């Protein structure tokens, strides 16, 4: 018998419009790209529907775990929701408290000045610490294969199958080649190099231009959108070819370890001042921690940084995208009644794209698809695989870099 004492939920923000509209996108297919309902990059009304059957189903399940109470509003600082400056992921953050506490008009909290990046989400934004070129340089490029070029060549089934759902070889970029005795192919015509800044690692050409357009369509899929890809994904083996592109460039460029410890190391300090029992306190953003339920609505790269910085490895069952909108990270704090000691467990929650596509209310008997977590690195486990709280407390103390706190 455990007892749940805390939990800590990192949320990738909902569902948002595509967050450009370039000519390249234009170029490699014939077909006009559908629009959204919203600004570039805004939350769409079914995006924080989907986000707001998450938090019904949290609450559910919390109150099935004796953490809230079945009837009424959470009192005085029991939940607690921080949100990146984004419109979406404010707009995350309201859409989880009105599914968990509907009427009960929870703050979402944010840093002071919302037109400008928070360093909670991305330390190198606003430049508190810096990366080591050559160690990432090196890092990234073993993890692709030794190249990029050795990166794309296993992956070109998948290239051939996003080539086929664009028409690729009937786009402006195909046939604008001159001359025509050659075939056409996303990765020779656009070939991708991997760029490293102090304060940034990114991909160019047809690796990250592939990782962007086969989001867009999951996200046409998970919005609701009638024809998705222009109707030409038609079985989730295409699904999960197509998404495997976005998988692998999260893989290199945010799952990295050399990337992910610097860029998470914000986010692990508020994690594990969350988790850590202490008498409550205010701390950052004004919030009182420790406390009942943290959820923070943040993005894909920060699920991904997690991840690579606590060696937590997943697929997601039904889920194409290992990084979907509303995926949710959760921490918990749970106390083992034998011994009253204390254990952390980590999972990562998230809607199906069929439960995206469908807008399907979620509940104890309909839930989000779960995936439990084992921390690599932990040397003190329990019968039911959580670490020890002073074994992620070391974990998160060495995964961490001092330079890159705030
Ligand atoms: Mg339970
Ligand atoms: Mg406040
Ligand atoms: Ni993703």
């Amino acid at each position: 018998e455990l007892k749940l004492e805390s939990v800590v939920i990192v949320s990738r923000h909902g569902v948002r419009a595509p967050t450009k509209a370039t000519q390249l996108m234009q170029d490699v297919t014939p077909d006009a790209w559908p629009t959204w309902p919203v600004k570039l990059g805004w939350l769409t009304p079914r995006g924080g529907e989907l986000i707001a059957y998450l938090g019904h189903y949290q609450r559910q399940r919390l109150v099935a775990d004796g953490l809230l109470a079945k009837k009424g509003c959470p009192q005085s600082g029991q939940v607690a929701i921080i949100a990146d400056v984004d419109e979406r992921t404010r707009k995350t953050g309201e859409a989880f408290a009105a599914g968990l506490a509907p009427d009960c008009a929870i703050t979402v909290h944010t840093q002071a000045d919302t037109s400008s990046p928070d360093p909670l989400f991305n330390p190198l934004k606003t430049g508190v610490c810096q990366l080591d070129n050559a160690n990432v340089t090196d890092a990234i490029l073993s993890r692709a294969g030794g190249s990029i070029a050795d990166f794309t060549g296993h992956r070109q089934t998948a290239f051939r199958e996003l080539e086929r759902v664009l028409n690729f070889p009937q786009s402006n970029l195909c046939l604008k080649r001159e001359k025509q005795d050659e075939s056409c192919s996303l990765t020779q015509a656009l070939p991708s190099e991997l760029k490293v800044s102090a304060d940034n690692v990114s991909l160019t050409g047809a690796v990250s231009l592939a990782s962007m357009l086969t989001e867009i369509f999951l996200l046409q899929q998970a919005q609701g959108m009638p024809e998705p890809g222009w109707g030409r994904i038609t079985d989730s083996h295409q699904w999960n070819t197509l998404l495997s592109l976005h998988n692998a460039q999260f893989y290199l460029l945010q799952r990295t370890p050399e990337v992910a410890r610097s860029r998470a190391t914000p986010l692990l300090d508020l994690i594990k001042t969350a988790l850590t029992p202490h008498p409550p306190q205010k701390q950052a953003y004004g919030v009182t921690l420790p406390t009942s339920v943290l959820f923070i609505a943040g993005h894909d790269t920060n699920l991904a940084n997690l991840g690579g910085a606590l060696e937590l490895n997943w697929t997601l069952p039904g889920q194409p995208d290992n990084t979907p909108p509303g995926g949710e990270l959760v921490f918990e704090r749970w106390r083992r009644l034998s011994d009253n000691s204390q254990w952390i467990q980590v999972s990562l929650v998230f809607q199906t794209l069929q439960q995206m596509r469908d807008k399907t209310p979620l509940s104890l008997n309909t839930p989000p698809g779960e995936v439990k977590l084992t921390l690599a690195g932990c040397e003190e486990r329990n019968a039911q695989g959580m670490c020890s709280l002073a074994g992620f407390t070391q974990i998160v103390n060495e995964a961490r870099i001092p330079a890159c706190s705030l």
